[PDB]
């Protein structure tokens, strides 16, 4: 059970897209970060049966394409963790440069 | 806005470590994956209790540096929302042109 | 000679002050400050005769005194001294300490 | 919130990463250690060259270098404590008298 993803639907300017075996913490700022957009008019879960089933997101935009606020949240997340990276490791080696 | 962090303290097995302009998320997640490493013996983070100018975050280790733990848990939380978006994108390029699973 | 001010004038919402034996950067940095107010609707300098006369701040506010936006601008300026103090003591403290 | 950190030290110098301060109180920083006689060179690097946040660099001919920015910093907060002084006496007497 590696962590997966399919598009269940499709429409005008929302998809919706099942999110298998992905954690609850890594899922909540999925959405606290789509919801940051201007661009985005709703963005949140649903589910069939919230005990037996995989989470659907659902996102829907004013302007653009729906799998475009997805990209956007998740680059800025990845890039965020990245950069995080490079300030502890800079910060480590300075401070160790001190000792 | 810039972000910015500093360690403020080292002990034997631990570090603190202040973070300035973060997202609150961020360090909440920051910590939540840290707790996940069998070589750490505590790891907290202070946003609002007790009175502080900025957040920090401690993390005592029961084995190798509290700097690696914290490295390790940043690397992974990096490697999780690059997994993410990997899948996601080969998922809409997929649906895109054609060929439901 | 010492640095010094005198009122010159005030009305309802507008003040004027002639400003003595200031540092020019001082004095563009008094006024750029009140500028970032948003109940302020002017803050400038006036002169009569610009090689011979002190420049005279002039204030103009949408709401309250003019003095208080006077008074938040320089407070602010103090403040942001004060912390930059406090930032880089705390700072060398450190890197000393580490060294 | 702004933040700085040294990130580099030498004999009679001192390089010091200023983050999210306004660029404002970088240059008057500078200016004001430049008034200083022990000072030998004072810079800010800000739009050039390409670096991702501001710095400040700091030589002295004599004493130490982080001196030489305290006794600026120090300078500077007294030089607007004192116009706020000035100031607020002079507002007092003023709504005073008249």
């Amino acid at each position: 059970a590696e962590s997966s993803l399919r598009v269940i639907s499709k429409e005008k300017n929302s998809i919706t897209v099942e999110m298998i075996n992905y954690d609850n913490t890594l899922l909540r700022t999925l959405v606290e970060e789509i919801l940051k957009d201007d661009q985005v008019d709703e963005a949140r879960y649903y589910i069939k049966h919230p005990v037996i089933d995989n989470p659907q997101i659902y996102v829907r935009v004013k302007s653009g394409k729906p799998q475009s606020a997805i990209k956007r949240a998740v680059r800025k997340l990845s890039k965020l963790y990245e950069d995080l990276g490079t300030q502890f490791q800079k910060e480590f080696q300075r401070y160790e440069s001190d000792h």
